[PDB]
């Protein structure tokens, strides 16, 4: 057989070549034969005129051959006369009119941020219809510092590349790439295909939320109703998607997870915890935590009341207390802390106390002035104590003072002086009198006592005379007085308390004794004889009328009208001749002395006083002429 | 004429008939005359080899006659030498090559639900194209309950089938009912025809909307705010359509507004605020209706519950302005009743009194309450009291009412009149003006009004009574004693009075005190001598005195008296002057004169003395005397 080579895609009317030459057939031999090309499709067509191949149909070897190493067409040619068949085979050369080409124009890569550098990813290879070294051959990529490109050629021509990681990937610096790959054929001219890949980089957790600070401080009063927001944290998360989700969480207060803010939930006390130290812990889906803390350091407010505290407590004090003595012990105390616990106290009233301050929240009560009980025996005394705080919480307490009674007072009398008259001829042992003493002391100071001290009458016969019940007061006569034997008596008592030492008093008292009708009255001169008789024979007869012949003189042992003396006269020898002084006693004659009349005169008379009933002394008088 | 008979639609170039036997001809003679067949349209054809009649044209006897009875197609045949004319009618008999069939494949019908029984309904007639037995003949249909099939054949010859109804049809029972209808001829062989009729029963309305109870039973309280969903009632109606279309109204019942119904939905919700004490029970009527005016009525009750929204009130009927002091222990005070708006533990109410008032609630009878006296009163203690009573309910929460009430309590003379001392002592100077005050007492009395209002007056006297106006008085209002004479402390040193505080009551209550007044001493009068007596010039002679006398001697002893008492009467005796000092010698307090030493020839026979006689008084009262004494040998 003979072989020609023409190029694919051949223009019709081409000269493949002059078969006359190579058959051996003349110019003129060929006309005779009927040459006709024998051929399943007529790609090709004998002119008999020129008596060589031309090419007929168009020559595709990708739509006939396709993938095939050599084209190889056998075709026949008929010549008539004889009948004679030649078999011819042709070989066409592939032409590079197939430029390679992608499947996509534009295909997005989503890779993960925590990829691992070197890991080799596979990409589409492009299709490039010619074989051979018009087929496609190199794959060249962009150069940057992130990717790199690989060809893994094996013998069958499955050749394909693939992208290798170069260095780590971070969307927080770059989200996208955008890359230009280019398939390359070794042809003549070489022609290239070009091919946009863009890679967006899948965020991964790497990055943990972040606070703002490490530690935090706020201050806040211990008084808050609950709800108060007391501080609000918040994180970043360099991450995106859920991987940058922050949830807060603890690790009588009240923290929401979403907002992250923490709230009081219940009231807060000072004197129980002064500050709190919080931890939260902020943490998002993968496990990525970070922690920070909170103090919150409470405030102490005046809520407490300052106390005032008793130590000694004098139920009874002198009234004889001397200026500054320290009577009662106070202390001042608060919960509280500064401003809030500093107590200042101070008393009330116009009673004369004072607060003294002796060390911090140490005070003494002292008297200002000299006491007494008398006068203010007791006192409901208000101690003040404030704090300061604003405004400030007081604390009153009131304590009872009694004064005692101390023996500063001496019994005192009703009356400055006594004076007493007793009628005589009392009977003994009996009341005459009653003196009372006052003593405004308490106690045995209170307690009076009368005694006898002096006397004006001898010492031996006082108790004989008088004596004193000390208890009640009342005086008793120890005699029978005598109003000829004394008249009066002065007495001095005393009046004496039980305390120690002993005030006394003394008092005068004057006792008289009244005079009674008790004595008859006694003739003085003349003088009688147990008959009662006086004879006075020596009387003139010749004596004028109005002449003195004697008197009477009679005296009483009482005094006034008890010894007031009036003579009478009981009987008488002779009527109308004598007269008598009724007051002085004098016995005269009335009228002349007749001498009918005899010589011997009787007369009786009786001396009464003026008493009731009065008492009379009898007396016999004879006179002779 | 000649006549023949064949079928309809025979093929061409068949035999009718040999006509040269028919008409006489030879088959030699034949020839020679031009047999041909004259019709207007050639239906046949001679052959003249053959001398028989030949079918030409088709021959459609539904084209040529048709529907009529007899078919005689009437043509003539011409023959030339001799020219001779024969007439030929031939007769074809008709063929069932045409199959009854009806107009329409599948007809619907739309039959009302209420259509009487034995009503006719028209159906379209199969056309048959053929005659006689080879015609439609029979009608059949489906054997069914619902329908029946008639044929019915009228004077004009037009056939047609009709459907009667056999039974009242019922759409909710079978809503469409679907049968086939066969059309047949009485050929041999005799071929069918199907139609296929589908009635739709139309809808009626027949059904009425039906509610699911006869009566409903709700319960709600009397305080629901306006906009509460009180129910929900549903009704179904058992049609389709229009005719199923329900709305619901307010029917026959009292008009008065407080509920509200949507028509569409049928739900009912409060439109006021409820109230129990005034309508305990409401009636409801509600009327469901379809378009067509077909209606059913249904009823529902509501139930107003009680809520304890009422405050319980404690009401007082009778007031004790005044009450006595000595009231008995248990004594009916007040008057007292309860009452609540609600019902059941909402309208109990329970009654107490808070305090330490001494008052007591006693139970009568249910919400009847009455108060007493549960210890002793006071009016000095406690006048006057402010008693608070409290009523509260058993409802949750509960509602209580406080009432204050003001009590006075009145005074009753059960306190005498009591002095402020016991017993009263008070001295008073001698020689006091007269109407003077001395002394005051007073006396207290814890009752008030006329009861309180003490009175002073005297009573007894250890003095003359007769002549106690003359001494002293009192002010029977301030109670201040007055004197009515100048006190003599030497007629009387002190009188006892008795003396009564008395109110103005029913009774009197009275109270006695007792008072001593002493007259104080004042030194008003002067000490007088009563012996010796002395002449104007104040002189007293006591001669005839011995000079031999020891010493010793009494002279005389001088008395004298003083009217006053105590200091004031007392005497000492003194010596003013002497001729002769240390002479004489006198009794400081005995008063006698005496001779204290001997008399001497020196001395003068006469001594003169002057004394004084003073009391111890202040300042002191002196009464003074002369004395002489006179010697003798
Ligand atoms: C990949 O293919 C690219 C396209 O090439 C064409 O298409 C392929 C399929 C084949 O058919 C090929 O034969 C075709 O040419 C190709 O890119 C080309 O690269 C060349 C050289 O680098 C570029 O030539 C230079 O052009 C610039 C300015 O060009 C302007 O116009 C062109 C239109 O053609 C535009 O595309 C450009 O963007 C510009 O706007 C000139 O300044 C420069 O001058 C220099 O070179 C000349 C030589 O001719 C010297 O005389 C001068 O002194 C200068 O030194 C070039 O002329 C060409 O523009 C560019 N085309 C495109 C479309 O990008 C690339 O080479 C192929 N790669 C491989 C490996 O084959
Ligand atoms: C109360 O009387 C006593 C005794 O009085 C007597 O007379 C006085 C005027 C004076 O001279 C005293 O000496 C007489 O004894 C007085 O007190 C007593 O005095 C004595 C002597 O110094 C002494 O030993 C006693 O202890 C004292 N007794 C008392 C109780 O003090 C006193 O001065 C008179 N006055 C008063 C107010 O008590
Ligand atoms: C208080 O004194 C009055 C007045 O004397 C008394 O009333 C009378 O007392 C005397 C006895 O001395 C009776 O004879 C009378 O009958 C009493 N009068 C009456 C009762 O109206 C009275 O009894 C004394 N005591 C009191 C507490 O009033
Ligand atoms: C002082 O306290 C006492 C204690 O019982 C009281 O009785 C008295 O009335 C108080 N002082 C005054 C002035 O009320
Ligand atoms: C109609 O006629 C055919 C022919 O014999 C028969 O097979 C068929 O059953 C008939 N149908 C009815 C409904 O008569
Ligand atoms: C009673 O109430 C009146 C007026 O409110 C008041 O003046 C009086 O003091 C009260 N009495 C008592 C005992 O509460
Ligand atoms: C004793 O009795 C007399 C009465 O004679 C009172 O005067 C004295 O006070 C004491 O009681
Ligand atoms: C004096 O008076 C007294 C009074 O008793 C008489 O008894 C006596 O006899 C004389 O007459
Ligand atoms: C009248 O006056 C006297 C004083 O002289 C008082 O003692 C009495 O109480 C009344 O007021
Ligand atoms: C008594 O004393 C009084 C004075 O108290 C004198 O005035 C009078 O003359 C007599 O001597
Ligand atoms: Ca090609
Ligand atoms: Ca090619
Ligand atoms: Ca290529
Ligand atoms: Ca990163
Ligand atoms: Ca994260
Ligand atoms: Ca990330
Ligand atoms: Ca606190
Ligand atoms: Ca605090
Ligand atoms: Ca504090
Ligand atoms: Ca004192
Ligand atoms: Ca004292
Ligand atoms: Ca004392
Ligand atoms: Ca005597
Ligand atoms: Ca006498
Ligand atoms: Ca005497
Ligand atoms: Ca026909
Ligand atoms: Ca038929
Ligand atoms: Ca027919
Ligand atoms: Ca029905
Ligand atoms: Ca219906
Ligand atoms: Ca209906
Ligand atoms: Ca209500
Ligand atoms: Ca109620
Ligand atoms: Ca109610
Ligand atoms: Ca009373
Ligand atoms: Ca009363
Ligand atoms: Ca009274
Ligand atoms: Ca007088
Ligand atoms: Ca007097
Ligand atoms: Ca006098």
């Amino acid at each position: 057989q003979i072989r020609y080579k023409i190029p694919e895609e051949m223009p019709t009317g081409s000269v493949v070549g002059n078969l006359a030459k190579d058959l051996g057939f003349s110019v003129q031999e060929l006309p005779t034969r009927k040459l006709r090309i024998s051929s399943e499709k007529p790609y090709f067509s004998v002119s008999s005129e020129s008596g060589e191949l031309l090419v007929s149909s168009r020559l595709d070897r990708e739509q006939i051959c396709g993938k095939k190493l050599m084209c190889a067409l056998e075709f026949e040619a008929v010549a008539e006369n004889p009948l004679n068949f030649y078999h011819l085979s042709v070989e066409l050369e592939d032409i590079n009119d197939h430029t390679p080409k992608f499947a996509h124009t534009s295909f997005e890569l989503q890779i993960s941020e925590s990829s691992k550098p070197g890991t080799r990813f596979i990409l589409g290879s492009a299709h490039d219809a010619d074989i051979g070294t018009n087929s496609l051959q190199n794959y060249q990529l962009s150069p940057n510092d992130h990717f790199s490109l690989v060809n893994k050629e094996k013998s069958d021509g499955s050749k394909y590349p693939e992208m290798i990681l170069k260095t780590a990937l971070d969307r927080e610096k770059q989200k996208l790439y955008h890359l230009t790959l280019t398939a390359l054929d070794f042809g003549h001219p070489p022609l290239n295909s070009t091919a946009q890949i863009q890679v967006l980089v899948t965020d991964a957790n790497d990055n943990p939320p972040v606070f703002s600070q490490d530690i935090y401080r706020v201050s806040l009063p211990e008084n808050v109703y609950p709800g108060t927001t007391v501080l609000r944290v918040v994180a970043t998360d360099q991450d995106e998607g859920v991987n940058s989700e922050i949830t807060f969480s603890f690790s009588q207060f009240n923290l929401d997870s979403n907002t992250g803010e923490i709230t009081t939930l219940h009231t807060l006390d000072f004197e129980e915890v002064k500050e709190y130290s919080l931890v939260l812990e902020a943490k998002d889906g993968g496990g990525m935590i970070a922690q920070c803390t909170v103090e919150i350091e409470v405030l102490d407010e005046n809520d407490n009341v300052p106390e005032v505290l008793f130590q000694s407590l004098p139920d009874l004090i002198m009234e004889d207390a001397e200026p500054g003595t320290y009577i009662a012990l106070l202390k001042t105390r608060d919960k509280d802390s500064g401003r809030n616990g500093e107590v200042i106290c101070k008393l009330e009233g116009g009673a004369p106390f004072k607060i003294l301050t002796s060390s911090g929240n140490t005070y003494k009560l002292v008297t200002d002035g000299v006491l007494d009980r008398e006068q203010n025996p007791e006192y409901n005394i208000t101690i003040r104590a404030t704090d300061k705080g604003d405004p400030p919480l007081s604390s009153s307490s009131s304590v009872t003072l009694h004064i005692g009674d101390v023996n500063d007072n001496a019994p005192v009398f009703t009356k400055v002086s006594y004076l007493v008259h007793v009628a005589e001829n009392n009977p003994p042992g009996a009341s005459i009198a009653q003196v009372s003493a006052s003593d405004p002391d308490l106690g045995a100071n209170g307690q009076v006592t009368y005694y006898i001290i002096a006397s004006d009458l001898e010492p031996e016969s006082l108790w004989s005379y008088v004596t004193i019940n000390a208890q009640s007061g009342v005086l008793f006569a120890q005699r029978a007085f005598d109003h000829e034997q004394l008249r009066s008596f002065q007495l001095t008592l005393q009046a004496r308390d039980h305390g120690s030492p002993t005030l006394s008093a003394n008092v005068s008292m004057r006792l008289l004794v009244g005079d009674r009708n008790d004595n008859a009255p006694r003739v003085l001169y003349p003088t009688l004889e147990p008959d009662g008789s006086a004879l006075f024979d020596m009387v003139p007869r010749s004596a004028e009328p109005g002449y003195l012949v004697t008197k009477v003189v009679a005296v009483d042992a009482d005094s006034g009208h008890n010894a007031w003396l009036s003579y009478h006269v009981l009987q008488a020898s002779d009527p109308g001749l004598f007269s008598l002084g009724l007051r002085t006693g004098e016995v005269r004659t009335a009228r002349a002395l007749g001498d009918r009349d005899s010589a011997r005169q009787r007369l009786l008379v009786a001396v009464r006083d003026g008493g009731q009933p009065p008492l009379s002394a009898t007396a016999t008088l004879h006179l002779i002429f």
